[PDB]
């Protein structure tokens, strides 16, 4: 708490909490050898169905070279395929490995993320972050 | 509309200030992570593209591409590691100081009066106050 003392900005704080939730994803991940960045992509991925890498960079707002390596690997570990048009879209097993995480790591990421909150500051943090978003 | 969990919603205002970032930056041909990359450099002074890494929580074979545009551009230079000479620090040269030293304004007064258009006064010092309290 030299962080309540100080006047921080809000883009900064965005920052830094999305890199603490990010280290916390990598750590609940790691027993998939998947990381927080290839999680993204696969989340992306699902809810699209089928997507262009060129569509995919747009919604995730990464380089596009960045993202054919992601992709490179992802389809190397069976959790991606590419089909002709190009298009990407989700293997059964990166399906698996999609539904596999999301049960692995909320509860638990949410838990870490609000221990030092009441239940009605996590209500109205919620409330705001949503205000933020139209 | 609906309950959203926390980690989520971090990640899709994270985004938010991505693009504005992006779309502000584009005068430059600098992207947000591009810019990322200047501030941290910026305060570190100088720092190990190996230091770099573990600060900016990037692969090193990614962030390698990000340094070689950036000095194809002159904003930042690679220097002889006096502890490895094997090895490179780098730095800003004076047109990435005068870049990074644009994060001020931009992240405090642009970017900042976008993301809180929708927010009361007290609405921004609360956020803020709880997001704080998130990263203990």
């Amino acid at each position: 708490s030299d962080l309540f003392n100080e006047i921080i900005p809000l883009g900064r704080l965005i920052h830094m909490v999305n890199q603490k939730k990010d280290r916390l994803l990598n750590e609940y991940l790691s027993p998939l050898d998947i990381t927080a960045a290839q999680f993204k992509v696969l989340s992306s991925i699902r809810s699209a169905a089928s997507i262009t890498p060129v569509e995919l960079k747009k919604v995730l707002s990464v380089d596009l070279g960045a993202l054919t390596r992601m992709l490179d690997r992802l389809v190397s570990k069976g959790w991606v395929e590419r089909l002709p048009n190009v298009l990407v879209k989700l293997t059964t097993g990166g399906a698996a490995i999609s539904e596999q995480s999301h049960q692995l790591v909320g509860q638990d990421l949410h838990q870490e993320l609000t221990k030092n909150l009441t239940a009605d500051e996590v209500a109205t943090l919620e409330y705001l972050l949503k205000k933020v978003l139209p």
